[PDB]
């Protein structure tokens, strides 16, 4: 009889529940631990699945090494399994496709196969607000990008340049980090100065003088609070009742309120011109089906756009300064180009003249190669995906991870990739077939090993603005200052744990005026 064995199942179950809590706790730990390992071993036998990186701790997965050294994690996995491999990350299964084909697979994936907003809405909506970016369908995002792009034109860039230039000079004059009229040399932390210079220049040009004026008050603290809401932690804990989350939520309310106040006052007073992105979105934010963006949505879009560009650009100008700090030869070469293009300084910097500064633009290009601010980009897989020329199938519910920044640092595609060399872009200082997803014709192929601004439908639309901003900034730094490292100091390693891969601080440089007696004018 085995009927008596079925009885012993029941008995065993009863003797189980009657175990001392010291043991049931252990079993509370050992059972999932064993099950996890047993499951992985079975998983490896499945051949329509990419290799899965082994991990001990359930749910957590490979999260620790990934969060700390993601490029080293990728290279190790790449050696062991090749370009396609999966790993577990704090509850989710991430499928990585390395290299140009990975760029194709993910950046050019069909709209039905993957979703960006499904991956990012929880990180971004709390910070930016509702209705925009990733808190809406893709077709809405496509048109939002179209709206923002319409203020990002050549003619706008020509008007932004003297404005950005003024902000940089005002910063050299008034900021405690410089004070070039009282000081001729000094030390700065680039992770202090660049975020401040970035917000000052982006606000003045994209938002206007009103909004820029507000950064000079206590209101600036709100930006700092909202800023801290942009954190990987939001992927796991997007809302938990602490004061981080309430300073953030308050900031979002307070800042979006401020923009609507300006918007509503501009429209009430017929003061809608072609100054900034606010004027632009006001006279141009009606979707194709006739629905107009609310003033709240418009303000939330401003926040997301300004916030994203803030972190990517500030990290980038910080890296530029850090690389140049140990390369006086490059500073020297850049300075000569400045003297040549601007007639020894007797020419005012214009957007057109920026375009005649290839080495300056190659310096940005090369920094973005070595320091892609977003080391990984994700999509959630919505429908089962077959990986071409493999037997692999990526199930829905998986996430795909693309990482052009990793390919940027491979010798195969960039000879001596870990060496900073702006001349590798000689005759190629620009930041076939095209396609238009709703915000303008962009490249159809996304197979370039160099993709600092991504590609496909989620491609960046701030690239020309970023080059404009960074260009003006670096042009003025180069003409005004020399700089170098404190003894023994060199380029810091990246901090991969933050929202962008900014330098590990404190990252300090020593500056000095090329012209100690040069005075910056204006009232202060
Ligand atoms: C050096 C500076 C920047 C870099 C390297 C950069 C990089 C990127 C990348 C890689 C993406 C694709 C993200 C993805 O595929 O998930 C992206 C998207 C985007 N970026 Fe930028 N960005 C920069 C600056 C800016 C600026 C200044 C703005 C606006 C003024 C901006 C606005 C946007 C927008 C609206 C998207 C679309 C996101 C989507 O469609 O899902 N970015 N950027
Ligand atoms: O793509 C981001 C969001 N993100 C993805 N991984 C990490 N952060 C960043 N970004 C890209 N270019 C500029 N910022 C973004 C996209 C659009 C946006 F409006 C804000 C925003 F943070």
């Amino acid at each position: 009889i085995v009927g008596e064995a079925l009885e012993y199942v029941n008995i065993g179950l009863s003797h189980f529940l009657a175990l001392p809590l010291a043991q049931r706790i252990s079993l509370i730990i050992i059972i999932p631990f064993i099950y996890n390992i047993v499951w992985q071993l079975l998983y490896s036998l499945r051949k329509d699945r990419p290799p899965l990186v082994f991990y001990w701790i359930p749910w957590v997965g490979s999260a620790v090494v990934y969060e700390m050294k993601p490029y080293e994690f990728f290279e190790e996995c790449q050696k062991k399994y090749g370009d396609i491999f999966s790993f577990v990350l704090l509850g989710r299964v991430m499928t990585v496709y390395l290299g140009p084909k990975g760029h194709e697979f993910v950046f050019n994936a069909k709209l039905a196969d993957v979703s960006a907003e499904a991956a990012y809405a929880h990180l971004t909506t709390p910070v930016f607000g509702k209705g925009v970016i990733y808190d809406c369908p893709n077709s809405r995002l496509m048109e939002q990008k179209k709206f923002v792009k319409g203020a990002l034109t050549k003619e706008a860039f020509k008007s932004y340049v003297p404005l950005i230039a003024e902000e940089v000079y005002k910063y050299f004059r008034d900021s405690k980090n410089f004070r070039l009229n009282e000081r001729t040399t000094g030390t700065i932390d680039v992770m202090v100065t660049q975020p401040e210079m970035t917000i000052f220049t982006a606000s003045r040009s994209l938002l206007g003088k009103e909004m820029r004026a507000k950064l000079d008050t206590d209101f600036a603290y709100l930006y700092s609070d909202l800023d801290k809401g942009f954190t990987p932690i939001n992927f796991v804990f997007p809302n938990l009742p602490l004061e981080h989350y309430r300073k953030r939520d308050h900031a979002q309310k307070a800042i979006s309120g401020t923009y609507m106040s300006l918007i509503k006052e501009r429209r009430k007073n017929n003061d809608i011109q072609d100054r900034d992105l606010i004027d632009s979105l006001m006279k141009n934010s009606t979707y194709k089906d006739g629905v107009k963006m609310t003033d709240q949505e418009i303000a939330n879009l401003l926040i997301g756009v300004l916030m994203g560009g803030q972190h990517t650009s500030a990290a980038t100008s910080a890296w530029i300064l850090l690389h140049l700090a140990e390369r006086p030869d490059v500073q020297q070469e850049l300075y000569e180009e400045q003297m040549r293009v601007l007639d020894g300084g007797k020419k005012e910097l214009t957007y057109d003249l920026l375009q005649e500064m290839p080495l300056l633009n190659q310096t940005i290009k090369e920094t973005l190669r070595m320091h892609h601010p977003l080391h990984s980009l994700f999509r959630k897989v919505m429908k089962d995906m077959h990986v071409p020329n493999t037997s692999y199938v990526i199930p829905a519910g998986y996430h795909v991870l693309v990482s052009p920044g990793y390919t940027h640092l491979r010798d195969e595609y960039f000879p001596n990739a870990h060496q900073f060399n702006i001349h590798r872009w000689n005759n190629d200082s620009a930041s076939g077939e095209e396609v238009d997803y709703g915000f303008g014709a962009i490249s159809k192929g996304v197979s370039s090993p160099y993709l600092p601004f991504g590609g496909g439908r989620h491609r960046c639309i701030g690239e020309h603005f970023a080059y404009c901003q960074l260009g003006v900034l670096m042009s003025i730094f180069i003409r005004t200052l020399k700089w170098h490292y404190p003894e023994g100091k060199t380029v810091p390693p990246p901090d991969f744990t933050s929202m962008v891969t900014l330098p590990t601080g404190p990252a300090k440089i020593i500056w000095e005026k090329r012209n100690p007696e040069q005075k910056i004018g204006g009232r202060h």
